[PDB]
């Protein structure tokens, strides 16, 4: 058999409008980003979709993405789990600097190596570094799977994968093999890390794909859990192309 | 106290204006009713509450009562888990109807008497009542731990008990046990049905029980999950006393 699930990318939030890496702080989604879900509601109830589970980072960005949709959906009731295992990916020390300010500093080249390739990590986030302790003093981090001293304090696409797969091997493909109809509500890199696997995109094309924000992915996996074909965007397809290249943009030099 | 757990009723629906029992229905909170759940996260954090866990009904005011909390707390990572066994208790043929307006043709006693009395089971609504088939063709009682034909169609508190004790006894209690902080976003009597079971309260003095809504009600349990003490509304008493009376006033006369 086949199936199909959503996976989406969280909308706005104040930070994006600056241009910068926002990853593990904990921003709220802006009016924008905030009507971005729920126009993600209308389409998914347009195709009159039942979700049985939803699953989201601890970032409540993600969470209030999902309860966005739901409530368009007439779905709240609907089982919702939350894990650090779909956060966005950590910057590290890249958190809150402007992409383009970056890409200045240190050319576009470095920055896209930085922004999409699957190998390199991003400098370590220090205890000096103006958001680190808004993160690792939050109560979310001290009740999850992991110590909160183990957890990353920077990560290459490769470690997100390292630690969403597991998350998602052992919690959600089950449920997809039990033909539940499934929701993601998840981040920009996390998102790539999980497509990147189900997918088999190799180490090297990874890094030319750049998902849009506000826009459900559509996904179809085989018996073995592999995508059928590439991920689809539910929306118009121009605009949402723009998009894309509008994200691709924010890390390069004005022109 | 070696545990303590938060309860509270949601605030205002959308058919508080009109005064209706709504029970079953599914309708979304108001704008007052948003603004007492958001007061309500304000008092919690403002009292550090930490939760692990939160419990809710699968009525929509109830799950958004809760969501909004969370927000208030910065705690929207927070376990939550919904069950048809918390919702609000089912007032069956009564769905619907003013309040006032049955006082008024009835006697304010004897909707009273159906409002509060432990035994009494409302008429059971029928499938010619305008809210049934939106109620039993709705995907959530689909999925529900018993069969779409044996969930009930009317409720006394007593019957409310019944069904949500299981729950309890099963779901939350065990997690009460572990030390976890609970939360449990309920209605006006399924959290009266906790609470004679949890205070031990008798099928007589349950009938004077009336709670306000968007007020977080403290409960401090023992070692063996029974109230040491009566239950504290967290808040200011004469604000809180007066929710208490503007419910008992949905079913007075003018
Ligand atoms: O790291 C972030 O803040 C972005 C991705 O940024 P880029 O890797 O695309 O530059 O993830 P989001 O929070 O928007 O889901
Ligand atoms: O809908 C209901 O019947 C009320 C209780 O009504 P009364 O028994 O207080 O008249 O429960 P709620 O929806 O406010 O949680």
């Amino acid at each position: 058999s086949k199936y199909k699930l959503i996976m989406l990318r969280h909308g706005e939030g104040a930070w994006n409008k600056e241009n910068r890496f926002c990853s593990w702080v904990d921003q709220k989604l802006n009016s924008e980003g905030m009507e971005e879900a729920r126009n993600c509601g209308k389409q998914l109830k347009a195709l009159n979709f039942e979700f049985d589970l939803v699953f989201t980072s601890v970032l409540n960005r993600s969470i209030h993405t999902a309860w966005l949709i739901l409530e368009e959906l007439g779905q709240e009731w609907v089982p919702v789990e939350s894990s650090w295992r779909l956060n966005e990916r950590h910057y590290g020390a890249l958190i809150g600097l402007n992409r383009e300010q970056m890409a200045l500093n240190h050319g576009e080249e470095q920055v896209r190596l930085w922004r999409r390739s699957y190998n390199v990590t991003p400098p370590p986030i220090e205890e000096s570094h103006p958001y680190y302790q808004e993160i690792y003093n939050d109560r979310r981090y001290k009740v999850c799977d992991v110590p909160l001293d183990q957890l990353p304090r920077s990560e290459s696409l490769k470690d997100v994968l390292e630690r969403l797969l597991p998350y998602w091997n052992e919690r959600i493909a089950p449920e997809v093999l039990r033909g539940k109809t499934i929701l993601i509500s998840a981040h920009g890199n996390s998102s790539r890390a999980l497509l990147k696997h189900l997918e088999g995109i190799s180490d090297e094309d990874i890094i030319n794909i750049t998902l849009p924000t506000g826009v459900p992915i559509l996904l179809e996996l085989d018996e073995n859990l592999r995508a059928v074909g590439p991920h689809q965007f539910l929306g118009d397809q121009e605009a949402i192309q723009a998009a894309i290249k509008k994200v691709e943009d924010q890390g390069k030099v004005k022109q």
